């Protein structure tokens, strides 16, 4: 439920992720700098603390807390409660991330006041919710 | 919106296809044979004629009447409006079909009395509602 | 050994195989048309009749002669003996073909006067020599 | 030419890393501990300081220096002089590691004297050797 892994000075490219997805409970991605900022957060909530599949990004600093949130329309969660295979790529862009699901892109992400690259930290972790299906992880990648 | 390969006979192997899927609207696989009997179809019904996510496989002689209908279920369809892409193989097997989607299995199917393979088409077919986003089909695959 | 595809006729697309190869022998891949015309021949010849390692591509009507022989480089031809897994894609252009594996571009083939799409056939032949690993055939694959 | 992946303690699964190969020089991989011990190296020589087309696998401790060379035919570098992409993934295993490139596999390497897993960091390196064509990084890969 929790791995990650951990990367030279990332000022571009892509970070990516293979999982079998869960019936419930939800599957976050973070993008730690080595302030051990969150540069980004990839939340996917399968079925969470009362909403299904939501999928919210945000950053903080480590200190202080959330900024505003971003729910963004396009990402393939199942209906149904079905579970799948989905590839999640995080590119590093220029002006902000832009995150892509399936191939397809979901959408761009400016790097929040004061809080650009490098990554330095790629994490996945899955937290069950009653879950009947459990999330699975297949991969985590680096792309130059 | 629609499209074929010709196989040789294959009683041995697998197809696939892959596609960018619609909002409403079906797509249908077709294996056929020889005399254009349907061996199998796999119907990904994601808003048609008044069902919504909504998987039929069955099959029919050329010119004959339609099966008693298979519904599975563990489908990859998209929640919530969207469109990702879907990745979907059927191994021919020496028993049916075995059904998959974004390599996860859904169903084996027995093959129809009847209706045995050797398969040597592989049909892709979509099939408008009011979707504002109609399917792209990618590839179309055969498996030795 | 040998095997193919019939797709309806494309004027623009991309076929692709996939194989693992032969130590000795050759690989050849035709391109038709509806009169059994190649468009065009891939002939990677491993070891064949005293060319080792060896791209061929050229086209030919049905019963005409053979045209000037193309003999490209980059073709990943495993050294010393060895088999590897092959990936090969021919994009269908509007000028010619566009040869490409293992995600690499090899060379450009403007069709032959007389010889343009409609494809209609992909076909896969493989031939022995004296190879102890002999070529196994994967997938077969138009793009569209 | 140096980058690499640090991961949690890999007891089990595979790292990978695909490539587009250098026509000079070398394409080394590593394996290292927490102490920064050598659990394994697997070095693919394009052309280095003697040798073409070589493979090389190995480990040593972090002070003292290498073990008995492992040579094993089977890697798919190119002949002729050309270059293309290649997929090494490099599977922890029981009773040691497993090689293989392109999806077929090269060979079993058992755990060096008393130098068994986890692995915590994976590395490439490309070392020029008056090369007209650089090896290109694609992806690092950790699998679970
Ligand atoms: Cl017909
Ligand atoms: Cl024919």
């Amino acid at each position: 439920p929790i791995q990650s892994i951990k990367v030279d000075p990332m000022k571009s490219g892509g970070l990516g992720v293979v999982y079998r997805s869960p019936d419930k409970g939800r599957v976050s991605l973070y993008l730690y700098n080595d302030g051990e900022d969150i540069l980004l957060v990839v939340d996917a909530r399968f079925d969470w603390r009362g909403e299904q599949n939501v999928l919210v990004l945000n950053s903080k600093f480590a200190g202080g807390e959330w900024g505003p949130e971003v729910r963004p329309e396009g990402f393939p969660f199942p209906c149904c409660g079905y579970v799948t295979t989905i590839t999640v790529r995080v590119e590093i862009g220029a002006d902000g991330f832009t995150l892509s699901a399936n191939g397809i892109e979901i959408v761009k992400y400016p790097y929040r006041d004061g809080l650009p690259p490098p990554v330095t930290k790629f994490q996945y972790v899955f937290q069950d919710q009653g879950a009947s299906e459990t999330a699975q992880l297949e991969s985590l990648s680096a792309y130059y």
